[PDB]
């Protein structure tokens, strides 16, 4: 992976979507590892959906913001098998 990151489809929409669900299972299996999800500054919709997705599937280890949140709000710091 490119730098361990997930991009939201709402603002860019090139392929970005549903990538976390797959990174999750697969990153896990493959490697002990962590990601940053970039979901939008502009809607905050794809990001709120990320929190719901991560709960729904047990891949994770944890999720919490990056506190550049106050400045950007794009940025979820998400750790898999931490």
């Amino acid at each position: 992976s490119h730098m361990k990151l997930v991009l939201a489809k709402n603002t860019r929409k090139s392929d970005a979507k549903s990538v976390e669900l797959e990174d999750l299972y697969h990153e896990f299996s493959e490697d002990k590892r962590s990601i940053f999800y970039f979901a939008p500054t502009n809607a905050h919709k794809d990001m709120l959906k990320a929190v719901d997705f991560f709960k729904e599937k047990g891949h994770t280890a944890y999720l919490d913001e990056v506190r550049v949140s106050t400045d950007e709000k794009d940025f979820l710091y998400e750790l898999h098998i931490i």
